[PDB]
């Protein structure tokens, strides 16, 4: 990304995360990016084009880091432990971006169908690790797609927990707790 | 009442930003003057919609809290109750999700309302921990994860364009949460 696209990218994340999609404007993104509006429009025709570019660029590191985990020779159960650590670290390093995503996952605009298709592509990588884990009898036989969405969904509920105003968020403690909760369950054993 | 059902659809479809009082009155088939005898602003309508819609969640959660059941059995009934209510209130749930993440003051207040519900889950988990029926753990983090089971399922249904059988979901999620997924 050159300076113009990087500046728009970083500013757009914060505008979208602060105001939501409908409340964000090209006008505000140009101002926050310190990019002349004519140069912005030379690169992006509309707010929707900026949004989709940000989603596509921002999810690149998610696919990259998940693909790296998939490529390891580690046992699948060890890949799942590394998945939880990777996702929460990535979430913590990119909180504005993830809120932007979360704010747009629930409606019926074509933009949001497309966003969900991009998230589904990511979740399919989780499904692939689970399938291998089940075949190696390291994870219980279960509805894989349902489980994979639950593993992604841990990011969503934790993002809400991170917004708590009465405590301070500790990413390493959350990784450790969620890993045990997911793998071992909560029942006394 | 007409405003409540219409405003869910409007806030879901047109957003909070992007919707108007007039559009809500129209979708409700409510004369604008009659709207203003009930509500002063679009903000008042939103705050009313959230509070009203969450009442049934609080009522059913309180019912479970009031049971004589062991807390671990309360938790099983909580999962069942939550997925049932999710199924009956699908539009409302997704509308809430769409509004939960921004920095406007109505959204601070929305999150406070959700947090209050999640605090009710924390009370059941606290009883389960005292009775040594579940592990000692970060109770607030776990309670958010238990609410998160609905978030994940709702996203799953949207992403696959499905309305999954509620009993099969309850059965799978309950085992996943209580017993975990690892075989070791």
């Amino acid at each position: 990304m050159n300076r113009t696209k990087k500046a728009i990218f970083e500013a757009a994340i914060n505008v979208f995360a602060t105001s939501g999609y409908n409340g964000s404007t090209v006008d505000e993104i140009a101002s926050k990016a310190n990019v002349a509006k004519g140069t912005l429009y030379y690169n992006f025709k509309s707010k929707e084009e900026i949004f989709n570019f940000v989603i596509s660029k921002g999810l690149e590191i998610w696919h990259e880091k998940l693909t790296d985990i998939e490529n390891l020779e580690d046992e699948p159960i060890e890949k799942l432990k590394k998945l939880f650590k990777m996702q929460f670290e990535l979430l913590y390093e990119n909180r504005a971006f993830f809120k932007m995503v979360m704010s747009q996952l629930w409606g019926k605009e074509t933009r949001q169908d497309e966003l969900r298709n991009k998230i589904t592509e990511y979740i399919e990588g989780i499904e692939r690790i689970l399938k291998e884990a089940i075949s190696k009898k390291q994870i219980r036989e279960c509805d894989i797609s349902l489980l994979a969405h639950s593993l992604f969904g841990s990011l969503i509920s934790t993002s809400l927990y991170e917004l708590s105003r009465d405590k301070e968020f500790n990413v390493n403690k959350v990784i450790d707790e969620i890993t045990i909760n997911i793998l071992d369950g909560i029942v006394i054993k």
